[PDB]
C-alpha cells in the first residue's frame, strides 16, 4: 500500500512564532539528536514500502519524525515549545508502540531519547 503524506511543515493558516525556547529546540536539541550515531532511522518518515510494513501505518495513526521536525524548526511552523517537544514524544511513542522491548530500533530510540530529556531539561525560560 502506498504511504501517506508527510504530516505538513507548511501551511499559511496556522499561527507561528519564534521563542527564544524553539531556537534551542533548533541549535541544541535537533543538532544533538541529528548527528548521533543512532539518528538515521528518525532522520525521515518511515517508508512502509521501502521497509516492506504493511500494516505500520495502521497501527501508527500519527506519524512522526526528525526530518518533519527538522523542517517545521526551520521553516517557522510551531507557535510554541510544546508543540515540537509534542513532536518528538510522538516520534518516541510510536516506535515503542510498533516495535518490541528490546528490539534494536527500540534500543536506538531510547538512546536518543535518554539524551532528549537531558537536552530538555535545561530548557530556557522564555524571555
Ligand atoms: C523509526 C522506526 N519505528 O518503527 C520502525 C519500523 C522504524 C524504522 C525506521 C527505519 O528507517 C528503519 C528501520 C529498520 O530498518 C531498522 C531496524 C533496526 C535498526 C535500525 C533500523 C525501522
Amino acid at each position: 500500500s502506498m504511504n501517506p503524506p508527510p504530516p505538513e511543515t507548511s501551511n499559511p493558516n496556522k499561527p507561528k512564532r519564534q521563542t527564544n525556547q524553539l531556537q534551542y529546540l533548533l541549535r541544541v536539541v535537533l543538532k544533538t539528536l541529528w548527528k548521533h550515531q543512532f539518528a538515521w532511522p528518525f532522520q525521515q518518515p518511515v517508508d512502509a514500502v521501502k521497509l516492506n510494513l504493511p500494516d505500520y501505518y495502521k497501527i501508527i495513526k500519527t506519524p512522526m519524525d526528525m526530518g518533519t521536525i527538522k523542517k517545521r524548526l526551520e521553516n517557522n511552523y510551531y507557535w510554541n515549545a510544546q508543540e515540537c517537544i509534542q513532536d518528538f514524544n510522538t516520534m518516541f511513542t510510536n516506535c515503542y508502540i510498533y516495535n518490541k522491548p528490546g528490539d534494536d530500533i527500540v534500543l536506538m530510540a531510547e538512546a536518543l531519547e535518554k539524551l532528549f530529556l537531558q537536552k530538555i531539561n535545561e530548557l530556557p525560560t522564555e524571555e
